[PDB]
């Protein structure tokens, strides 16, 4: 009842995702996904057996690393739930089909699975087997996808077993397109394209965004999930700070490995020369605010409160440097 009371916040920005993780027994991804599938009536729409959903969700959640500080199952649940809220924005009402909503939510859930807690560049610089498999190109993101789809083949895990062949083919392509777009080295090109759409966007008679081709539809979903991925500084401050604690631990541990190996330490990864507050300020100024401002423009004014929180959080971190 405690957990179930907290899951009543699932449509709200600033869900207490860390309390849900603890209240659910380190199962935040399973219970948040299950709740959202129920809320959106997805189990009935796609004839998904409830037992099949739980088995897949638990296996998926199992393949997130419980000893990685940031890129774990809690981050995955957070991104799912954030994507779920952004799908419900008034400017997008009745825009996406049930299959596109399914794809966006599923993509979010798998988008970092089996993440080892080090970056693509580190996997490239260390001659890793992952970088060798994927020829240095979206190494992690290709991997998260391969794992997320492969697990559907485990015993009683195919949650898509009752989709038509065409629905599965279309869903598979959309999920790939969405997850490869969370490759952080693609952020500038993705944002540049988003700006273009905002400059040239159209609305319908009802006031809703007009997306009449696959290219525009997938581009909005790509940016939606990328926004959810980069949504930590838009959250109430107590949530944001704990996300920063976790990312910096993960970054520090990567820099300790780059130290033990004689490599140049990556930006912000050296725990003997790291200004956490200044870096959060530059993170918001150069990455998170330019993206969220553009998204807010696309769906104006639906996202105004999310943007105000980001600007408050920016002011707060700034205020701690003088
Ligand atoms: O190659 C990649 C791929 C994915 C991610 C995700 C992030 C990321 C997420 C949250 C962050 O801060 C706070 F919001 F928790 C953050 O800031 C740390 C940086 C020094 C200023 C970075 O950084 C990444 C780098
Ligand atoms: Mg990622
Ligand atoms: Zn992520």
């Amino acid at each position: 009842d405690v957990l179930a009371k907290e899951l009543e916040d699932v449509n709200k920005w600033g869900l207490h995702v860390f309390r849900i993780a603890e209240l659910s027994g380190n199962r935040p991804l399973t219970v948040i996904m299950h709740t959202i599938f129920q809320e959106r009536d997805l189990l009935k729409t796609f004839k998904i057996p409830v037992d099949t959903l739980i088995t897949y969700l638990m296996t998926l959640e199992d393949h997130y690393h419980a000893d990685v500080a940031y890129h774990n199952n809690i981050h995955a649940a957070d991104v799912v739930q954030s994507t779920h809220v952004l799908l419900s924005t008034p400017a997008l009402e009745a825009v996406f089909t049930d299959l596109e909503i399914l794809a966006a939510i599923f993509a979010s859930a798998i988008h970092d699975v089996d993440h080892p807690g080090v970056s693509n560049q580190f996997l490239i610089n260390t001659n890793s087997e992952l970088a060798l498999m994927y020829n240095d190109s979206s190494v992690l993101e290709n991997h998260h996808l391969a794992v997320g789809f492969k697990l559907l083949q485990e015993e009683n895990c195919d949650i898509f077993q009752n989709l038509t062949k065409k629905q599965r083919q279309s869903l598979r392509k959309m999920v790939i397109d969405i997850v490869l777009a969370t490759d952080m080295s693609k952020h500038m090109n993705l944002l540049a394209d988003l700006k273009t759409m905002v400059e040239t966007k159209k609305v319908t008679s009802s006031g809703v965004l007009l997306l009449d081709n696959y290219s525009d539809r997938i581009q909005v979903l790509q940016n939606m999930v990328h926004c959810a991925d980069l949504s930590n500084p838009t959250k109430p401050l107590q949530l944001y700070r704990q996300w920063t604690d976790r990312i910096m631990e993960e970054f520090f541990r990567q820099g300790d490995r780059e130290r033990e190996r004689g490599m140049e330490i990556s930006p912000m990864c050296d725990k003997h020369n790291a200004s956490v507050e200044k870096s959060q300020v530059g993170f918001i100024d150069y990455i998170v605010h330019p993206l969220w401002e553009t998204w807010a423009d696309l769906v104006h004014p639906d996202a105004q409160d999310i943007l105000d929180t980001l600007e408050d959080n920016r002011e707060w971190y700034q205020s701690t440097i003088p």
